[PDB]
């Protein structure tokens, strides 16, 4: 997989993306087809290399595999790149926004 | 992998540092892909002063 934005939109954007961990090679395979996979992530600022870690997790809603997800913020006229044989959750959504100066979070009824 | 070109490379370079205590070794150890250090620096911390960005 390889698949690029570059940010036209004159403001920051926020791209998120999640990595699934399989619990056993058989889910893997049924879901990808590749037994060794690697997902890319890269930006003119950020560049990662994620690697599944295949096993058993104690079920959580019913799921003893695991999925991590991810953010970061591309500026204005840079490009980020997605690169994987399997294991990527895409991003089909972003969100382009100007931060302010920090307010808080309120938590209450 | 290819990243996005920045200064007209598309590969990155990591930078890392340590502090070696008096007596002590440091080992490097590669096949590959390892910067190695030319230049290193003796030094003793002070009580810590700050940075100062200014014209």
């Amino acid at each position: 997989l390889s698949k690029s934005y570059i940010n036209d939109k004159g403001k920051e954007v926020l791209v998120l993306w999640g990595i699934h961990h399989p619990s056993t090679s058989a889910d893997q395979q049924s879901l990808y087809q590749n037994a060794d996979t690697y997902v890319f992530v890269g930006g003119s600022r950020y560049s990662k290399k994620f690697k599944p870690e295949i096993a058993i997790r104690p079920k959580v809603r019913d799921q003893e595999g695991r999925m991590n997800y991810y953010w970061t913020l591309v500026e204005p006229g840079d490009k980020i790149t997605f690169e994987a044989t399997g294991n990527l959750v895409v991003p089909r959504y972003a969100f382009a926004m100007e931060r302010n100066a920090g307010s808080g979070i309120i938590i209450s009824d």
